[PDB]
């Protein structure tokens, strides 16, 4: 029928990075993210820090629906990613500008029942290191619901309780242990396995 | 066919799913399609924003031909224009929001009850409720039912030329208490009055890094 | 649709704030395109903007063909593209600078028309008509596109890599938009985004955007 995905939209001759909208297998239509640019390209972004504008310090029924905005940060929606899910890509930089990255080879999150429950591929490559994998099997977490955090570092994640903290605060944390300090950018982005 | 279809606010949009903050399109009680900028993110969401500073990259030292029809850049700074800020307001009753940021990212902000700016022959008139609340203080109540000015067509209660005077655009009155199209000054400047200035917030010598005013239906 | 053809025709029927629009091309393929119609009288289609240097313009030719980069920011929309812009009729072309101290520079000509991929995506350029950035783009008049893999300039050696650029390079420039994001003064000789006769080859924009209007 019409774009699935961002990899769709790069093969259909969309080159620059930007929001598209794509058709879920729902059918319902959602503007997304696309990175044409890194790594081949072809990448729906679910998760953006870029500057620190956005509070990432939000309850549960926030992160289901998604929050943030289209011209800077954002988190995409937990019900929106699940819908979603192919593999993940975390790109980091910091304030001295260097490069840094964690490639899996698949990802998925589960639906609200399962507390979107993260279960996450074999780590592939990246300078970042393997940090998210150790997270693997574990519901997500916000203020506003307990699992052995949210509270003592700031966010919400698949929290005993973590090694990776992407939605915690901007400090200039935005933590990635293999990567106490902050990032400048984050972005967490899929593509068709 | 799309009109009777279409949303006619960014609550409507908010209503059916749309949680990002972006532009969408919706149409005027006349029917014309509008590519507005919906905050889907502030105090609740749903709000349509009608003007935005950020960088200081969009001159708002502009005339009244500019301000009328709107100018700037969906990728940044704009003033929505007041034709469409009239259209938007014309019936009903839309609350108001202001939200500022100053350079050490303190968030700060002013609400009033209703807001409704009057059309082109009434010169845009400021029709201004009450003020609820916010950090940032009352500065706008000083300017209700003033007319609009720029720096070419003087509506002010002054015997000079506010805009002039102040380097802005707004419903001043002799002159002004809250300067938000003036020039973007960064921080503290040694010039009165003439930056991005809310005075029951950081003063007459503060120029803000962030100003967003928005509204929504009550 | 047969409806909006240019970002002219966009500015006529009441869109007044700069962004991203679709428009069809004279093929009726449709391009989302970035209007600025806030330069000028406004209804400029911009081909090339650089702003803060987080998009890598050091890129082949069958990137530059296609296009690259970003609508949130820096972007190159493809030599395809601007032929297909430019081939029916008058575009004029204007040239935005921005200096690390936020000084407007710019540079204004009365035809710009680039040619399709056979003839090397040529540079066909009108009189220059104004401009506070002087005239650096007439010297590249009736030449080819060069990037690194593909060498077609005036130069024994390879313009685009002693440069780090991609332009219609003779021996070698006298501009290079394309080139590395310096910012401002560097030692480095003519290998940043460069205009000689306005910051000089040792001056790279904080801004640099390039966009047609039908004249
Ligand atoms: C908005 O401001 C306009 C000025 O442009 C106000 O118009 C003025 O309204 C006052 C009412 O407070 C009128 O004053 C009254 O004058 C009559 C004589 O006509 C006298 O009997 C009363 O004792 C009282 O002083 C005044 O005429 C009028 N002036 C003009 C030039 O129209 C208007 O009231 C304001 N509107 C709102 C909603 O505040
Ligand atoms: C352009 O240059 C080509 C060779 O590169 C030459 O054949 C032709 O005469 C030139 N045309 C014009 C109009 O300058
Ligand atoms: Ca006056
Ligand atoms: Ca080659
Ligand atoms: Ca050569």
């Amino acid at each position: 029928t019409g774009p699935r995905t961002c990899k769709d939209l790069l093969d259909r001759g969309h080159f620059l990075s930007g929001w598209h909208t794509i058709y879920l297998p729902d059918c319902r239509p959602l503007t997304v993210l696309c990175d044409m640019d890194t790594d081949g390209g072809g990448w729906t972004v679910f998760q953006r820090r870029v500057d620190g504008s956005v509070d990432f310090y939000r309850d549960w029924a926030t992160y289901k629906q998604g929050f943030g905005s289209r011209l800077g940060e954002f988190w995409l929606g937990n019900d929106n990613i699940h819908a979603l899910t192919s593999e993940l890509r975390t790109d980091l930089v910091d304030f001295e500008d260097n490069y840094q990255f964690a490639k899996y080879r698949s990802f998925k999150v589960a639906d609200e029942a399962e507390k979107y429950n993260l279960v996450l591929g074999a780590f592939v490559e990246g300078s970042a290191g393997d940090s998210l994998t150790f997270h693997n099997n574990q519901s997500f977490s916000t203020k506003d619901q307990d699992n052995d955090c949210a509270v003592m570092f700031q966010g919400a994640w698949w929290y005993n309780c973590h090694t990776s903290n992407l939605n915690g605060r901007y400090l200039r944390g935005i933590n990635w242990k293999s990567g106490n300090y902050s990032y400048k950018v984050s972005e967490m982005k899929v593509r068709p396995a």
